[PDB]
């Protein structure tokens, strides 16, 4: 069908170890964001280019059986153009870039607090994966060689933040 432009949605879990803004440690997986989950909308225009716009955050504890007290990664938006290309009729290699905005409720040890606010450009990349022709997963990563605050600062994990998730396409108006 002439459905070249096709919308989709998805949801993620994520993890962010990050020293480079910290306090120095020896061992210690020091972290800015630590972890989170998220929800996204997106489209493609064929297997050529597309977009993805969504929120990665930490809803205090999304378990809801109680909540975190403060400093949690309350909310944000990431709004990105995307590139995915298949390497088999199974999975795609994936990358996206655009902008981000962020807030986190900075009730904490006064000075011993999180980054409370942000706005910046953003990117991620990794893979996107077919599960059945209307349902997918993706796994995406954002890295730099962090100036990781530690004992003997050569010694860093050199590992970026990562997230992984499911996706589902907008159905209807579609044919082989």
């Amino acid at each position: 069908a002439p459905k070249d432009n096709t919308w989709y949605t998805g949801a993620k879990l994520g993890f962010s170890q990050y020293h480079d803004t910290g306090f120095i440690n020896n061992n210690g997986p020091t972290h800015e964001n630590q972890l989170g989950a998220g929800a996204f909308g997106g489209y493609q225009v064929n297997p050529y280019v597309g977009f993805e716009m969504g929120y990665d955050f930490l809803g205090r504890m999304p378990y809801k059986g109680s909540v975190e007290n403060g400093a949690y990664k309350a909310q944000g938006v990431q709004l990105t153009a995307k590139l995915g290309y298949p390497i088999t009729d199974d999975l795609d290699i994936y990358t996206r870039l655009g902008g981000m905005v962020f807030r986190a409720d900075t009730k904490s040890n006064v000075y011993g607090k999180n980054h409370d606010t942000g706005v910046s450009p953003v990117f991620a990349g990794g893979v996107e994966y077919a599960i059945t022709p209307e349902i997918a997963t993706r796994l995406e990563y954002q890295f730099t060689n962090n100036i990781g605050d530690a004992h003997t600062i050569g010694t860093r994990p050199d590992n970026g933040m990562l997230s992984l998730g499911v996706s589902y396409r907008f159905g209807q108006g579609e044919a082989a």
